[PDB]
């Protein structure tokens, strides 16, 4: 179970999501393009330090709550966390 | 479980919770036991919602009762619009 060994609370697309910003809208919150967005949420293995700290900064989040990983890791990740709750949910 | 419900100085609304955990209408109706229209409904507008189907979302997204927003459709979209052009005004104002 990926999502409870980990520090990590959100992905990058879980952070811009929960706020219904469009890749669009925090493209141009970051000064970067879309296609950087979306590449960065498809996969964060190699996410520049200066945009990761944008991240944290827009979201008042720290750097171990975030989820970085490739597209495989990030379902994993998003997946073992939706199965987390169900299963405390279900512990009563 | 601290690592496990993710804090928040801010009210959810009943989408977002689902949302959060990142669940399907039909999963989390399956989970509280009620239709997933039950769950469409409910998402759109709070104003009835059962304490029973309410107390269910307290308990699993470990929330309080003063942590979830409830209302109809209009209310729901002010305030989650309203928390959008917070994040990105409070972002800006720092640059």
């Amino acid at each position: 179970n990926l999502y409870f060994q980990s520090n990590a609370m959100k992905t990058l697309k879980e952070l811009r999501t929960d706020y219904g910003l469009t890749q669009k809208e925090l493209g141009d919150l970051f000064k970067v393009s879309s296609r950087t967005i979306q590449n960065m949420e498809k996969d964060s293995t190699n996410i520049k330090d200066s945009l990761l700290s944008k991240y944290m900064s827009a979201f008042n989040v720290k750097y171990d709550d975030i989820f970085l990983g490739n597209e495989y890791e990030n379902f994993v990740f998003t997946n073992d966390k939706k199965k987390s709750i169900i299963l405390a949910f279900k512990e009563k």
